[PDB]
């Protein structure tokens, strides 16, 4: 059984632990190895992950970059070690790799920023959370949204990282409630931040605020159903592990791939 490896940003999230059982139920079916490695946020820790696979007898290599910039050294790595990498979900900036999988991001955040004015209306006072800065993710998210800011004259009262944390969305949601009180709408990146921000305006006896979040994650998805998050940019964590196993199947048949392989996205509300 060839071994394929995955490396994946964290498991401390649900859209991770998606992808990687999305990944690991494609794996048993085309019959290889599936090595999980976790990166825990740290591209320190990622190096290692992928410098101690070059000597695992690894065939592929599947990963999910903590930064789109800093993983370039892991790349290069595995670039020299001859083993083949497809990216899921986040991008390498540089570094060659052989197939990037992953959802419109920057469709995803002006989709987040219409519906926001589809409800809190035009010219609404909003707060954004934004997810880890050097991630490609975060950072397409943020310019779909800064389309929907202009195009619906949106002033932004904050925005900040919360690091698609759920304790750190609390954090600093928290904080800046006391310097915003006038929040109208709350766009999260993820839907971790925003079940985060939710808990913030709960303690802050604020339930007039409406928070829209990102991924439709299994508790992301009943928050919205329950009417606490307004809405959620629905995500599919399992198929971008599946079709990342997938791809990493042909490319070791010598059959050539796609560079790219889009995935849906689809807005999630209550009925
Ligand atoms: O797309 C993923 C998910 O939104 C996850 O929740 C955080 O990291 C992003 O890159």
């Amino acid at each position: 059984k060839d071994t394929i490896a995955l490396v994946v940003s964290t498991l401390n999230n649900p859209f991770f632990v998606s992808l990687k059982d999305g990944a690991q139920k494609e794996a048993d079916k085309l019959g290889y190895n599936l090595v999980v490695l976790d990166s825990q946020n740290n591209p320190a820790k990622e190096l290692a992950n992928v410098q101690d696979l070059t000597v695992r007898g690894t065939k592929i290599l599947l990963i999910n970059p903590t930064d789109s910039d800093a993983v370039d050294n892991a790349v290069k790595m595995a670039n020299q070690a001859n083993i083949p990498v497809i990216t899921l979900d986040r991008q390498a900036t540089k570094g060659e790799v052989v197939s990037h999988i992953a959802s419109d991001n920057v469709l995803g955040g002006k989709i987040a920023g219409d519906y926001i004015a589809k409800k809190a209306g035009e010219g609404a006072k909003v707060i954004e959370l934004q997810g880890i800065a050097g991630t490609s993710a975060a950072r397409e998210r943020g310019e779909g949204f800064q389309q929907a800011v202009a195009a619906h004259k949106f002033n932004v009262l904050a925005s900040q990282p919360a690091d698609f944390d759920r304790i750190k969305g609390l954090n600093v949601m928290q904080n800046l409630l006391t310097a915003h009180p006038d929040v109208q709408a709350v766009f999260a990146q993820n839907d971790e931040m925003a079940l985060g921000a939710l808990r913030a305006l709960q303690t802050a006896g604020k339930s007039d605020v409406m928070v829209v979040g990102f991924d439709g994650t299994p508790d992301g998805e009943k928050a919205v159903n329950d009417g606490k998050l307004a809405a959620t940019i629905a995500q599919l964590p399992d198929q971008i592990g599946a079709k990342g196993v997938e791809t990493a199947d042909k490319v070791l048949k010598g059959e050539k791939v796609q560079a790219k392989y889009p995935v849906d996205l689809k807005l999630v509300v209550k009925q």
